[PDB]
């Protein structure tokens, strides 16, 4: 269904680089591993290269390559992510942690030679100093989620929405609402899909021999489904909050 699809038939090496700033606390993370879209499997190890990470590792899972999803044969014409390859796509999100701050991310996901690279900038603002995120109150674990995808024909891309459940050490749950958009970097044709979702599962672990602050991440992803107010990635939050609340709400309707 796409030429990009051919780049994913085997095991592909992956590099991830993130520069982050959350409430002015700067950090960098490097990751490496591999993806196997035939199985929908991703395996990655990340190291904080700047010292200790100032937010919980699980808050960064979604930021740290949906081109590795397994699309069933009957759904191959709906796989935007591989169709954009090798030139790649820009993935932008705004992520809202309930009763706490937000992340804004921009990533480029593309081939550099035979390696799939995810290069990310992340800015977080408005976090509470002893809230769940800056206070490191999240459990080191992850649950299963459905990631809902719709075409955005005007932008020649997709919009994506989902809500992550982060378990808190006291037994509560901290929700992270994700508003995502992806657009091709190159000029070649891409597949714009009918509505569907990715069933995503993740598990986090540690390397007992690794003394640097780090995360080992396993994800399994399979497509299915075909037989202060939140602001979107394109609007500076500064301008957004000057709009009437009715308008702020109406601007978010496209994410469903």
């Amino acid at each position: 269904m796409s030429k990009g699809e051919e780049l994913f038939t085997g095991v592909v090496p992956i590099l991830v680089e993130l520069d982050g700033d959350v409430n002015g606390h700067k950090f960098s993370v490097s990751g490496e591993g591999e993806g196997d879209a035939t199985y929908g499997k991703l395996t990655l190890k990340f190291i904080c290269t700047t010292g200790k990470l100032p937010v919980p590792w699980p808050t960064l899972v979604t930021t740290f390559v949906q081109c590795f999803a397994r699309y069933p044969d009957h759904m191959k014409q709906h796989d935007f992510f591989k169709s954009a390859m090798p030139e790649g796509y820009v993935q932008e999100r705004t992520i809202f942690f309930k009763d706490d701050g937000n992340y804004k991310t921009r990533a480029e996901v593309k081939f550099e030679g035979d390696t799939l690279v995810n290069r990310i900038e992340l800015k977080g603002i408005d976090f509470k100093e002893d809230g769940n995120i800056l206070g490191h109150k999240l459990e080191y674990n992850y649950n299963s989620h459905n990631v809902y995808i719709m075409a955005d024909k005007q932008k020649n891309g997709i919009k994506v929405n989902f809500k992550i459940r982060h378990n808190i050490e006291d037994g509560s749950v901290q929700l992270a609402d994700h508003y995502q958009q992806n657009t091709p970097i190159g000029d070649g044709p891409v597949l714009l899909p009918d509505n569907h979702y990715l069933s995503t599962q993740s598990a986090l672990s540690k390397d007992p021999n690794e003394k640097r602050d780090h995360m080992v991440l396993l994800e399994f992803v399979t497509a299915a489904g075909i037989t202060k107010l939140p602001f979107p990635p394109d609007i500076d939050p500064q301008v957004f909050y000057e709009l009437p609340e009715e308008v702020q709400k109406e601007l978010m309707a496209e994410w469903e």
